[PDB]
């Protein structure tokens, strides 16, 4: 073609912007988790990374599929490190995330972040 620069390349990345949706409305996250699914329902422990109604604000919105419901989880921004309840933050989301692989999130019992939201995987591993 005429035109170039188009085309995304995101491998291994820690927080594919994927994650990252431009959706302030949690209804619309729900309906989407189980949009982008081949099957019309989301993964249990389906996340991501939508936007607040604050200026420049981010909220963690995982899906319980315990529940069958979306859950919210603030990200604040403290000392350069988001956090979302408090004294315990994490530098970069990245890092947070993998704290939280081990760590169950706050306000439920066994609610941990295993498949990000848009992002796919392979049969292979399962």
């Amino acid at each position: 073609g005429s035109s170039g620069s188009s085309g995304e390349d995101y491998e291994k990345v820690p927080l594919p912007n994927s994650v990252f949706v431009n959706t302030t409305e949690s209804c619309e996250v729900e309906r989407l988790f189980k949009a982008t699914s081949p099957r019309g329902e989301p993964q249990d422990g389906l996340y991501c990374i939508r936007n607040s109604s604050t200026k420049s604000g981010k909220v963690l919105v995982v899906w319980d599929e315990t529940s069958n419901k979306v859950r919210n989880y603030r990200i604040f921004e403290k000392d350069s490190k988001f956090y979302l309840e408090g004294e315990v933050l994490f530098v970069s989301v990245g890092s947070m995330v993998e704290h939280y692989h081990t760590h169950v999130l706050p306000s439920h019992q066994s609610l941990l972040l295993r498949h990000p939201y848009g992002y796919t995987s392979g049969p292979s591993s399962g």
